[PDB]
This record gives C-alpha cells, sequence and structure tokens, in this order.
C-alpha cells in the first residue's frame, strides 16, 4: 500500500483502496471523526454522513464507474463489519449480484 | 410517474410503512432478501446516487440516520447491512434512490 492508494482526503474524510478487493474497483470512505459503527452515529453527524455519500459517488465517477456500482455499510457481527470504524465500501468494475451477501 | 415507488409515496399502493416524515419514507421490501429487509427513500425523486448533488448533502445524511434509527426499531442490534445500488452493474432496477437495510441473518462477504 502506497500514498497514492489514498484517492481523496479532506478535513472530514479519507478515501482509500481496499487491499482485500472484492471487485476490480473497491475502495473505502471513512470519516476522520472516529464513529465506530453506523448504529452509533448521531444527529450531529447528519452533514458529515451526507458528505461521505457525496464523496463516495464523486470518487466512483473519478474511478470510471459510469456503468454502475454498489455502496455498502456493514454494522456489527451480523453485518460482517471488519473494523470498528465507519467505512463505506464502494465496489464496481463487474456485475454485482443479488442478494448483496 | 417514473417508478412504482411513486405509488408507494402517494399511498395508491398500500405498503408496510415503518417511518415517514416530510423528506423520506421507509417501507418493507416485498421481495425480501433477509428476515428484515426495508427501503429508505427520499420524497425528492433523485433517480440514482450518481445523480445526487451537493444540495442533497443534508437529505443524504438524513436518509442514513433514518436507516439506522429504523434498524434499531426493527431489533437489528446484533448487526445489519446498508446497500445502495447504482445503475445496471449495481443491479439497481428501480430508478428512484433507495437504501436497502438488511438484517436478522448473517450477511455474507463479498456483498454480491
Ligand atoms: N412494490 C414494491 N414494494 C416494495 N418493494 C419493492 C416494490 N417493487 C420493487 N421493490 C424492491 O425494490 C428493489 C429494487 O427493485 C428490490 O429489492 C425490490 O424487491
Ligand atoms: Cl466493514
Amino acid at each position: 500500500s502506497l500514498p497514492a492508494d489514498i484517492l481523496y482526503e479532506d478535513q472530514q474524510c479519507l478515501v482509500f483502496r481496499d487491499v482485500a478487493p472484492q471487485a476490480p474497483v473497491h475502495f473505502l470512505v471513512i470519516p476522520k471523526k472516529p464513529i465506530p459503527r453506523i448504529s452509533q452515529a448521531e444527529e450531529e453527524d447528519q452533514q458529515l454522513l451526507g458528505h461521505l455519500l457525496l464523496v463516495a459517488k464523486q470518487t466512483a465517477k473519478a474511478e470510471g464507474l459510469g456503468d454502475g456500482y454498489r455502496l455498502v455499510i456493514n454494522d456489527g457481527k451480523l453485518g460482517a463489519q471488519s473494523v470498528y470504524h465507519l467505512h463505506i465500501h464502494v465496489l464496481g468494475g463487474r456485475q454485482l449480484q443479488w442478494p448483496p451477501g
């Protein structure tokens, strides 16, 4: 993993490639505020959460995902959350299946 | 009207509604992929997340907070998954923005 694997950074968030990718494009959007899980976000996080989704879709465009993609947020053990910090997964570059896990 | 979600919003198609306010509507998915499977949609007919814009920032955050609030109400304390599909490769199918909330079983990886 190299510095260029950070695709985007601002005062609110970091975007970086997943080193265990599940699709030809697979990156991760995280807040800099250490919200551990989406179930523990609060009303004060409204604007931040909206920003994370906008950054996810902006980065998807930058990564050439013009034919579609999937955003995923995992909560807790049943969601298969792998790190207790909020992550938005963005997957693209192949046909995504249904159900989504 | 662009999609069947327009009928859910105007109540001409009866749906199992879990939450409603002036910005969004939450209802059960009629082809559920998990023991709990519901959709959070804006009343503003944004067709796809790739077509959301900066003016939608507040709305988008609100949709996520409503998703997690409703997940709690539905008893998803041991975990759940939120999914937003964009376009054909995302398997979106209905072109009105919606967040899937799935819980009540172990979710697998990869997520499709
Ligand atoms: N009339 C409906 N009521 C609730 N969910 C629906 C309806 N039509 C489609 N969906 C769901 O919306 C998603 C996009 O097609 C799928 O999960 C699908 O089952
Ligand atoms: Cl995760």
